[PDB]
């Protein structure tokens, strides 16, 4: 898609945020724009690209362009001024960062997340740290590694594949099997950091344990503050069968009507 492409020289190289990953300044309009560029294989980077142009929502990371006709390519993104949410969430003050806050920003995610369901893409690694955050605690979930799956299918992770555990679902773990039911799970890990300001999972629990430890059905408590409802939901993302956690749809609803009766 040409109406993407443009000249590298359309942008400068502000500030270097790692992992290939600069501020940038899109110069004709005097933007701020956050710029991915490859020094992963080529051909896996430019579908990445590809996939990103199909993507159009307010709680996704927004394409602006790419420059992909000759090396070094580049792929063009808005900038999130605060960063990473992980990071906001453990600097921020909880005061106005309140539970109000996290809400809509759950919402925000599931907003996102539903729109993946409903397009046949899976996200694979939902995580705080995946997660972006402009001003007035707009959250977007970064897109760049989207993959394309019929929200009825599977897909099997390459072998040797090393994961995230601590927000891997158990089928992902035993199996490298990956499914929006898997981006579910991960999403109830999500759900928790935001409770508990960005706190790491499963404090203190040895990685290679973490997979027997859900089989015989252990999940993490309700975080200190916690509301019961959305914990309840934290624990229906947990459910060992990917086909009795709600879909994406669902848990947006239920997010929704939260934040609204809030
Ligand atoms: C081409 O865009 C990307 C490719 C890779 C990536 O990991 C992210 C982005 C991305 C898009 N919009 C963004 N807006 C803002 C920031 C960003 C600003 N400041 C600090 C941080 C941060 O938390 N750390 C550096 C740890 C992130 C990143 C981005």
């Amino acid at each position: 898609y040409d109406k993407w492409e443009m000249e590298r020289t359309d942008i400068t190289m502000k500030h270097k945020l790692g992992g290939e990953v600069y501020e940038g300044v899109w110069k004709k309009y005097s933007l701020t724009v956050a710029v991915k560029t490859l020094k992963m294989e080529v051909e896996e980077f430019l579908k990445e690209a590809a996939v990103m142009k199909e993507i159009k929502h307010p709680n996704l990371v927004q394409l602006l362009g790419v420059c992909t006709r000759e090396p070094p390519f580049y792929i063009i993104t808005e900038f999130m001024t605060y960063g990473n949410l992980l990071d906001y969430l453990r600097e921020c003050n909880r005061q106005e960062v309140n539970a109000v806050v996290l809400l809509y920003m759950a919402t925000q995610i599931s907003s996102a997340m539903e729109y993946l369901e409903k397009k046949n893409f899976i996200h694979r690694d939902l995580a705080a740290r995946n997660c972006l955050v402009g001003e007035n605690h707009l959250v977007k979930v970064a897109d760049f590694g989207l993959s394309r799956l019929m929200t009825g299918d599977t897909y099997t992770a390459h072998a040797g594949a090393k994961f995230p555990i601590k927000w891997t679902a158990p089928e992902s773990l035993a199996y490298n099997k990956f499914s929006i039911k898997s981006d579910v799970w991960a999403f109830g890990v999500l759900l928790w950091e935001i409770a508990t300001y960005g706190m790491s999972p499963y404090p203190g629990i040895d990685l290679s344990q973490v997979y027997e430890l859900l089989e015989k059905d252990y999940r993490m408590e309700r975080p200190e503050g916690c509301p019961e409802k959305v914990y309840e939901l934290m624990r229906a993302c947990w459910q060992w069968n990917p086909s009795d956690r709600p879909s994406f749809a669902e848990i947006h609803q239920a997010f929704e009507t939260m934040f609204q009766e809030s």
